[PDB]
């Protein structure tokens, strides 16, 4: 298992990072400096996880202390929805990169294909309570993301939430300058995307697995719910080979070709989750955690089902 995939950029990306949604902002920064001293180099980011400002505190620490070089760091971000106007993303982009501590990101992704009015609300809503559109496509919004890499704010460019059509529409984008470099989905033994991690990668385009160990601090979590870390099935496989059930959590996408971002803010859990490059899970250990899908959504975007871009009626 090699640490890094090859982007269609030339970039090398690390198959590993940590997940920073919900980190909260008082732990995140500790969260980072530690994941950077175990040996991540690859931490996921957004502006609408309100956390960025502190994220960056630890990236410029160890930039400082020498721990790691800029060059040998691979940060991401994501443009939210509210800004997908093209007189506001390079502003957006500036104040990620602001808030980093960082000239330059090595990776910016439209972090969902539904535009939103902008303003100060991260989801605008009417009287009735729907989300407000806007009347900005995913192809202009791309055109802007492309500006990005010849401004030179961002090395690559990409996409999350996308469904393969709207994968698509980008792809067959007339003038189309720079193809998307990730797609950031949604991925575990419970939502596996065989169709669309193949499309994707058939094109490409490199496949990142959010919520790996399946979001058990998700804010909308019921008790009754699926839970990957507790399932006696998945358990199994990872005291079969000495290692935990996030270990296997982890190294399931790794073994797809994915980049994987499991987030933790527990010191021991992000050494731990890192500790997956001494193992190999077999064909059938790999096709019996897939047999497990049950198309099952951490992340529906529950209150936009309307939106004319809504990624998750289309099959995938
Ligand atoms: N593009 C998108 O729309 C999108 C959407 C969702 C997620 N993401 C990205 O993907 C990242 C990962 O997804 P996620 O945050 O939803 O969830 P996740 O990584 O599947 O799960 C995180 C949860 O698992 C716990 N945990 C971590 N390591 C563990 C271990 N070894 N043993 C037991 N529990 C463990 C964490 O607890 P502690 O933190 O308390 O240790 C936390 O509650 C996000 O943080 C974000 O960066 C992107």
């Amino acid at each position: 298992m090699a640490s890094r995939i090859l982007l269609n950029n030339g970039a090398k990306m690390p198959i590993l990072g940590l997940g920073t949604w919900k980190s909260p902002p008082g732990q995140v920064t500790e969260a980072v400096k530690v994941a950077i001293d175990v040996g991540y180099r690859h931490i996921d980011c957004a502006h609408v996880y309100q956390n960025e400002n502190e994220v960056g505190v630890a990236i410029q620490e160890k930039l400082r202390e020498q721990v790691v070089k800029r060059e040998e760091l691979f940060i991401v971000s994501k443009l939210w929805c509210t800004y997908h106007e093209k007189g506001l993303v390079k502003g957006a982009c500036q104040k990620t990169l602001s808030d980093l501590k960082l000239d330059y990101l090595d990776l910016y992704l439209i972090h969902w294909p539904t535009g939103f009015k902008p303003g100060k609300e991260f989801f605008p809503l009417d009287e009735s309570g729907n989300v407000v559109p806007s009347d900005t496509n995913i192809l202009d919004t791309w055109a802007a993301m492309e500006e990005l890499v010849d401004e030179g704010l961002v090395k690559a460019i990409g996409i999350s939430n996308f469904n393969h059509l709207q994968v698509e529409m980008i792809l067959n984008k007339p003038g189309l300058k720079y193809k998307p470099a990730v797609n950031q989905i949604e991925c575990h033994p419970y939502l596996t995307q065989e169709k669309l991690i193949q499309y994707c990668q058939s094109k490409g385009i490199v496949v990142t697995a959010y919520s790996p160990l399946g979001s058990p601090d998700r804010p909308w979590a019921k008790p009754e719910d699926p839970s990957l870390l507790e399932d006696p099935r998945i358990k199994a496989i990872a005291a079969k080979h000495n290692k935990t059930t996030a270990q296997v959590l982890i190294r399931f996408p790794m073994q797809r070709n994915l980049v994987v971002i499991p987030k933790s803010v527990t010191p021991e859990r992000i050494a731990e989750n890192f500790k997956v490059f001494d193992f190999e899970l077999s064909s059938q250990d790999m096709t019996t955690l897939l047999s497990y899908n049950r198309n099952w959504r951490v992340c529906a975007l529950a209150s936009c089902t309307s939106h004319k871009d809504y990624p998750f009626h289309e099959e995938f």
